[PDB]
């Protein structure tokens, strides 16, 4: 391809000049070892009962006071196998917190449950594949969607596998975030070679299955359930709405190349593969706005916080976007190792973890 080769397609001058309409600040930051470095990861902080739990790839896990960032505990899941030199745990999926346990998945097909109290290992279970998605907890069970297309349910108390459902044999879904979603005692799992499935939580019985993509970059295929509708993103950029009750397709938009989406009220917020942001009406029918100034800056998934859509980028900036017209309302240089994993909005807090592992609490 002579023409593509002869172009210096290069360089961007992103960093739109934004006149900040408020002053976003760091309430606190706390280091977490070396973070994920240059490895791709879905590891992000979790917040519960005023405690932020965060981890790094090597195996460090910290419990921090949500108000000041002070360490409540810290343990390492890195292990030394007899005579052999200590090895990183390669934590990848999580963190997730639920009823006294911190659940984390690993690239070594390990799932760990830690006690929120003191950080001691409640249990550890060998899982059917790499756990690169966040564990999802529902009625006594820890749902793990592995990278090799398996959906396993573990007993939250002892980690024993209750059931396994082979959803597809790839491999190995390019570590797109593909956690299950829950609703009415069911799990809805996407990803999987273009199919969305709903299975019963009890014994993993297939309730319905719907092809949203023709069979065949890291797309977040986690379905989002909202008032009886399932919003699912296929790997090929198709956004689809499905009736939760029956799995019947309501509508479909061939967006071509979407990395992430969230849904909220009457809007769907999308970030495309090239870091363009867009908002659509709930039915995906009308384009409300687009924002093109962040092209190629490699954005995190967006989060809705304090009325704004917030995304971080690889250069270490946070950008705050008016959800009405997609204009920037604030821009902030936070950490120069950059952002990659999702920002988290919980109980009034905005947490985000840089690549070097430093966790920030950001106030708007």
């Amino acid at each position: 391809s002579l023409f593509n080769s002869e172009e210096d397609v290069v360089k961007m001058s992103p960093l739109p000049t934004v006149e900040n309409q408020f002053t976003p600040t760091t309430a606190w930051s706390t280091s977490v070892g070396s973070g994920i470095g240059n490895f791709y990861s879905n590891l992000h902080p979790a917040l519960a009962d005023n405690v932020v739990y965060a981890a790094d790839r090597a195996g460090l896990v910290k419990a921090l006071n949500a108000d000041d960032g002070k360490e409540i505990w810290s343990v390492s899941l890195a292990e030394k196998d007899g005579w052999f030199s200590k090895e990183p745990a390669l934590l990848s999926g999580g963190v997730t917190v639920s009823g006294g346990h911190v659940y984390i998945g690993s690239e070594k097909a390990q799932v760990y449950a830690l006690n929120t109290s003191d950080g001691t290992v409640a249990w550890q279970t060998k899982v059917a594949g790499e756990a690169l998605s966040r564990p999802v907890v529902s009625d006594g069970l820890v749902l793990i969607h592995t990278s090799n297309g398996q959906l396993q349910a573990l007993n939250e108390a002892d980690g024993a596998v209750k059931w396994t459902v082979n959803l597809d044999m790839p491999s190995l879904s390019l570590r797109g975030e593909s956690a299950p979603t829950t609703a009415f005692g069911a799990a809805v799992v996407g990803g999987d070679n273009g199919r969305v499935s709903a299975v019963l939580m009890e014994q993993g019985q297939m309730i319905w299955q719907q092809r949203i993509s023709q069979a065949t970059s890291d797309v977040d295929t986690t379905p989002v359930v909202v008032n009886g509708v399932v919003f699912a993103l296929a790997y090929n950029g198709n956004l689809t709405a499905l009736d939760l009750r029956s799995g019947q397709i309501m509508w479909k938009r061939e967006l071509g190349s979407v990395n992430d989406f969230i849904v909220d009220g009457n809007r769907i917020y999308l970030v495309d593969q090239n870091d363009r942001v867009m908002a659509l009406t709930i039915d995906g029918g009308v384009t409300l706005w687009t924002q093109s100034d962040l092209l190629h800056r490699l954005l995190t998934s967006p989060v809705l916080y304090n009325g704004n859509l917030v995304v971080g980028d690889s250069e270490g900036y946070l950008h705050w976007i008016n959800v009405e017209d997609g204009r920037f309302v604030a821009q902030q240089k936070v950490d120069s190792s950059g952002f990659q994993t999702e920002p988290v909005a919980a109980d009034g807090k905005l947490l985000i973890q840089a690549k070097d592992g430093t966790v920030y609490s950001i106030t708007r």
